[PDB]
């Protein structure tokens, strides 16, 4: 829960500290976090996880990268 909870909190804001939001709706599902050459995504069944470049992740972890 604290997954889908964390996505809508920034999906309200439009952003992160030094990360944009888009709402990129891709083909896999939508962008979430943006910063540099890296960028955090959201799928629409799982609710939601987390996937990095390919790695899948979890809140935890990604509060991490994000601070």
């Amino acid at each position: 829960t604290s997954e889908e909870h964390f996505v809508e909190t920034v999906s309200l804001a439009g952003s992160y500290r030094d990360w944009s939001y888009s709402g990129q709706r891709t083909e896999l599902g939508v962008e979430f976090l943006k910063r540099g050459d890296k960028i955090v995504y959201h799928t629409l069944e799982s609710p939601v996880e987390f996937h990095l470049d390919g790695e899948v992740l979890s809140l935890d972890k990604l509060k991490s990268l994000l601070s």
